């Protein structure tokens, strides 16, 4: 969506994966979804310098709303968990320099069961627009046929621009067309800043593998329509939780960067490993994912439990991934023709490769004939960045 | 096998999972399976105090052997990767105060393709016995019918006892009885210090989950025949590698302890996290697994993505596991009736529970009535130890 927004993969935090739809603010007041929760989080992003690194969007997902519309017929946050109301929440969020995001649903209900938005789009839009929202996650649970769906996404999309408020619009449209018919991504892209493609994501290696395996096996349709204004969105970053091994975490991070994917954490920033936060904030990696160019990466090679990904950057510079899909054993070694890498370009004739992960080391120069070798840990990933001698 | 060995779950290291069958000592010398490597390892176990914690067995798995017998007919380690035959290495192993273990195969070939042992049992036995071996991993790849199999395991078993050398014999027999018939474990137990039951183990969470679930859904047959001399063996400990997250590592360790399982690491003790080594050596946890009693634990409860395991120990003390099988979200909380725990016993009248994992904390006293509540991380595990008293 060309609204001059998301001219770079959006960076922020989303409560979903880490807190799901928790409401028991009795025996569990800290995992409970409340303005108190976010308010805390907001503080932090600023504290441990998350904002400084790039994450600037704090967003609420499903289950933030009270059971039903008000006398006026607009939504309303749960009275008990959000007594002061979004608006005010937003103002704090803004006071702290951040931007707020809210969750909504095109159909008759959110995947949570709460209020939908069907035949309310316009109203709701103005609502948020007035509440002071900056970003909308438009989910699509509950709706007759794509007619109601497609139209709803499209419709709402227009409703917002109309409001005048600059709102990053994040669709989930595609994820729902499957498996009835491949979506017209060129279409969608004219309506979203970024959309979901695959199922949600567990705090697990499996869930991640499938997503890659999926985005791998589909680049034909998606990898292309990617670029400023509109991005392909895998899902939140579960790095900092528990389901992932170390080498599994670098992987997600490394690859989300390769796939110009929106960066949304879903972790408790209050209790997060230092080792984790380090990765999550690596200036050089965020830079790659935040490349101004907006050219989504893709899998180059397959075979021998090895995956080779790469994304062209700006200035003849290229980013490259090396995933060791071998669940057992130890660190294997992979070697490739420096030349037949950056589509032949990057490295002609000179190349400067600096391992940017998992240890940002300074490898030497590489000739077009030079052959590159490196070892990769099981389920891990070695991220490289190449510079051409120009 | 009542040979006065493994009167406690055997503790050691086995190169398999961490190094598999690596032979390229040209372009991959560090992973390469050679006497040089084992010598290093040996040294270390002693260094960072692994020996002190309990691990006392250093074992070689498949791919340690040269292509075929010698003139005499016995077995010979690969000439190049094992220039000093075995014996000598065993002296260095023995020197450090450790015990060595070697891999062999009942059939015509090891799962690697190397020399078998079919119609050589006796010879081989004496061989190892001579070489100064302390433990044998008898694998079972390649063989006609269980006839050849069952007999081979049984046969070899006797061959060793005969040699006179005290050799911990670790079978894989069962893993190979399926798909034919559930194993006369009472039989097997009269021939092994411990045997394999389920497929190999990847450096992955999945591989572990399946083993638990598989074992979970079989206790009827196995959990019972467990005790001194003979143990149920899951597989190596992949803690210290990369496939497991933190919460996932405590789990394996916590549960192997619950399942009086042999403790065999498969990691590079050179490049091993400090945080890892800490767990692997936790005195209180090793103690549980090393319980003198020899009563294998078992899953008590199911449901809601929660698993409750427990093993009775010695002195009216009980060990308890709490696995959060919920792959997504955050740390949930589980609460149970202190009473209906240690089969009703432990916690009558008082129960002193000290979280022994993942943070060994000192919880207070608990009465029979008492209700114990605790939160558990996703894919993680909270290990508890209850002792009986009367304050
Ligand atoms: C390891 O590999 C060994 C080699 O066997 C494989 O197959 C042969 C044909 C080659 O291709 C070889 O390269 C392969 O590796 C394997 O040894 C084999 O073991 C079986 C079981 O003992 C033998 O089969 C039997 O053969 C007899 C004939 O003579 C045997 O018995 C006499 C007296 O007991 C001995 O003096 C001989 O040395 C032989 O051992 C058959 O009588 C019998 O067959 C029955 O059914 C047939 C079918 O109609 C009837 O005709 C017979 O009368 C019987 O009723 C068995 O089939 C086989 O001879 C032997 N091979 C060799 C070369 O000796 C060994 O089993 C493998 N190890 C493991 C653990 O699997
Ligand atoms: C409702 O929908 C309409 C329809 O699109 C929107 O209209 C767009 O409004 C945005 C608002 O700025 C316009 O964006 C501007 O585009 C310029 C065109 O350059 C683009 O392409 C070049 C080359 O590819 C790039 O270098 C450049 O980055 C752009 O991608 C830009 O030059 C403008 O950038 C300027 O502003 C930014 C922000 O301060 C500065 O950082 C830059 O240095 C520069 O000064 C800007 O991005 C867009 O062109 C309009 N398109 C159309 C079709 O009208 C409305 O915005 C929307 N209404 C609401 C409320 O959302
Ligand atoms: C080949 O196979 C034989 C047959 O099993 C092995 O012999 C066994 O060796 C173990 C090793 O100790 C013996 O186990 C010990 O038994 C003691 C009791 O002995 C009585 O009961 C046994 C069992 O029926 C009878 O065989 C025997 O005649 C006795 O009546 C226990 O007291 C031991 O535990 C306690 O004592 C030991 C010994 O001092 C201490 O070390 C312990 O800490 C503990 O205090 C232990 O359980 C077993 O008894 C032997 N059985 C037989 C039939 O001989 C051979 O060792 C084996 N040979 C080779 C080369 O491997
Ligand atoms: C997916 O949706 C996009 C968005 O509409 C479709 O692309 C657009 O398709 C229309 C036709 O329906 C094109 O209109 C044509 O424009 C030319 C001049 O540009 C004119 O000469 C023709 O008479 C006609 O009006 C439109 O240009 C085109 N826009 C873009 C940016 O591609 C696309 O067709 C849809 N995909 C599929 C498979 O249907
Ligand atoms: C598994 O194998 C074991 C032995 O390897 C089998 O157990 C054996 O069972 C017989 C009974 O059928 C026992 O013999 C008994 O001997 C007494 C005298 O002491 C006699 O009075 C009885 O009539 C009987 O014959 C034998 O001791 C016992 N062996 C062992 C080691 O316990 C068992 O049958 C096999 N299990 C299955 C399911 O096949
Ligand atoms: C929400 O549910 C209502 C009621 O089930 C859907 O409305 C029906 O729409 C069909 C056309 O698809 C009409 O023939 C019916 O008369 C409608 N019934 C009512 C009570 O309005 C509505 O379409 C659903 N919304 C979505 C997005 O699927
Ligand atoms: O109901 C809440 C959930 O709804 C969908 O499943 C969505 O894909 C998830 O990310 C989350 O928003
Ligand atoms: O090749 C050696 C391997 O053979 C089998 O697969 C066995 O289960 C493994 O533990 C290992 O010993």
């Amino acid at each position: 969506l060309d609204n001059g927004l998301a001219r770079t993969p959006t960076m922020g935090w989303l409560h979903w994966e880490r807190f799901m739809c928790n409401l028991d603010c009795q025996e569990e007041p800290d995992s409970c979804i409340s303005e108190k929760l976010f308010m805390e989080m907001a503080e932090l992003m600023v504290s441990e310098g998350w904002k400084d690194a790039g994450y600037e969007y704090l967003c609420i997902d499903d289950c933030w709303m009270a059971p039903q519309r008000d006398s006026e017929g607009r939504l309303q946050a749960d009275p008990q968990r959000f007594p002061h109301g979004i608006r005010q929440l937003a103002n704090y969020v803004h006071s702290k320099g951040l931007k707020l995001g809210i969750y909504a649903d095109v159909g008759n209900k959110t995947c949570a069961g709460f209020p939908g938005s069907f035949g309310y789009y316009d109203i709701d839009a103005q609502t948020f627009a007035d509440w002071g929202v900056d970003l909308l996650k438009f989910d699509g649970c509950y709706c007759d046929s794509l007619e109601n769906l497609a139209d709803g996404y499209k419709h709402m999309s227009l409703a917002l621009n109309r409001t005048g408020r600059s709102i990053v619009y994040s669709c989930e449209w595609p994820l729902y067309m499957w498996p009835f018919q491949k979506p017209n991504y060129t279409e969608i892209r004219q309506y979203c800043n970024h959309w979901r493609n695959f199922a949600d994501i567990d705090d697990s290696w499996k869930s991640i593998k499938s997503i890659l395996d999926w985005t791998s096996f589909n680049q034909e349709r998606i990898v292309d329509v990617a670029g400023p204004g509109g991005w392909n969105d895998p899902d939140m970053l579960v790095i900092g939780n528990f389901g992932l091994s170390w080498n599994q975490q670098v992987t997600q991070m490394a690859l989300w960067a390769i796939m110009a994917a929106p960066l949304f954490m879903s972790n408790d920033l209050r209790h997060i490993s230092p080792q984790a936060k380090a990765l999550l904030q690596d200036k050089d990696v965020i830079a790659i994912n935040q490349d101004p160019l907006g050219k989504q990466g893709y899998q180059l090679r397959q075979g021998d439990n090895f995956e080779v990904w790469e994304r062209p950057l700006s200035g003849l510079a290229w980013a490259v991934a090396m995933i060791n899909r071998q669940e057992i054993g130890g660190p294997r070694s992979y070697t490739i023709a420096v030349a037949s890498l950056g589509k032949g370009v990057a490295c002609n004739p000179a190349c400067f490769i600096t391992q940017l992960l998992p240890v940002k080391r300074k490898l030497g120069f590489y000739e077009w004939t030079s052959r590159l070798r490196s070892h990769i840990n099981p389920t891990g990933t070695v991220l490289l960045q190449l510079e051409n001698t120009m």
